[PDB]
């Protein structure tokens, strides 16, 4: 399986461009960037509030976990070749710990809202506008190769106040090349494609809107995660007992897909149950015909038939949105 867009980028760059192991870190200051306060933490690293003591201006100071030095270098190839398209976080400075030698990567500073706190509060239109956004991030990073791989409403930051988006954590990002076989465990459980759940790991930038279409459904249906696996097994089952096990079949056959009998007998039989039975009372305000026709063309098991970023950003859905720019 190729990418139906973008496949050549990587092969009519410069090695310099997608060779992130040739990379050879110019460190920065580590005394110019203060920790002011903590305001996140993950597998990988923890993350501060900063000041840079020459301009007094604030950051994001990203502590980094002992990584090995192929994946940081990964990380930070692709953040610079980012840096500066839309709705991207940049990358401000990457320095160390003289004495243990831990990284941190300095960022812009963003004064986000968690989205347990801030997405209930979204109206219809916010929503639109807002994943209108992360889909200018989207397209512009597949448009320069890179694929995201880990898509979620905690790697977007956002500032309510000032409308302001940044798509964040690009530390299972990765270049893509055509037909290169790519490891399937990326992405966080809710959000992982079909693709990474059944093996096949020819995938694409398509994966991302796959996982960008469960954000939007856990948004506008007010329920998340809307698929709520307890495990990789179970992550499909939920799938299945949405999409419907037909629509599994006809993918696998497709593309030879064998699937573990384990797993086979687990995910059993299901029809499909159609978007608008996930409506009620505390949703009604943010589901419509187009809202649901958006999320339907993303949500396929086929990931070569999923919208493509750029495809997204032209659906009527987000019509009123263009007509602001
Ligand atoms: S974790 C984590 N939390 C976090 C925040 Br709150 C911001 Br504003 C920013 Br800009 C970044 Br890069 C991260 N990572």
């Amino acid at each position: 399986s190729k990418a139906r867009v973008y496949a050549d980028v990587n092969v009519l760059r410069p090695k310099e461009y997608w060779d992130y192991e040739a990379l050879t870190v110019q460190w920065g200051e580590q005394d110019d960037y203060e920790v002011v306060r903590k305001v996140g933490r993950g597998k990988y690293s923890e993350v501060f509030e900063g000041i840079n003591v020459n301009n007094n201006e604030k950051c994001i100071i990203k502590i980094l976990k002992p990584v090995k030095k192929k994946k940081i270098k990964r990380e930070i190839k692709i953040l610079q070749n980012l840096c500066g398209g839309p709705n991207i976080v940049k990358l401000l400075d990457i320095v160390r710990d003289q004495h243990s030698k831990t990284p941190s990567l300095i960022f812009e500073y963003v004064n986000n809202t968690d989205f347990k706190v801030l997405y209930p509060t979204l109206t219809d239109y916010d929503i639109r506008y807002y994943i209108y956004e992360l889909l200018k991030a989207l397209d512009y990073c597949h448009s320069q190769g890179i694929m995201h791989r880990d898509v979620k409403p905690h790697n977007v930051m956002i500032d309510h106040e000032l409308r302001k988006l940044r798509l964040i954590d690009w530390g299972l990002a990765e270049f893509y090349h055509p037909g290169k076989e790519y490891n399937v465990r990326v992405a966080s459980r809710y959000f992982k494609g079909p693709e990474l759940l059944v093996d096949l790991q020819d995938y694409d930038y398509s994966l991302d809107m796959w996982s960008l279409g469960c954000m939007f459904a856990g948004m506008i249906f007010r329920k998340e995660p809307f698929f709520y696996g307890h495990d990789n097994h179970d992550q499909l089952v939920k799938i299945a007992k949405v999409l419907g096990t037909d629509g599994l079949n006809v993918y696998l056959n497709k593309y030879r897909i064998e699937l573990d009998p384990q797993l086979e007998a687990l995910v059993g039989r299901h029809s499909r149950k159609p978007w608008l039975k996930f409506m009620n009372a505390d949703n009604q305000h943010l589901v419509s015909p187009e809202a649901i026709d958006f999320l339907d063309k993303l949500l396929r098991y086929d990931h070569q038939e999923r919208l493509t970023a750029l495809e997204a950003m032209t659906h009527p859905y987000f019509q009123q949105v263009r007509a602001a720019e």
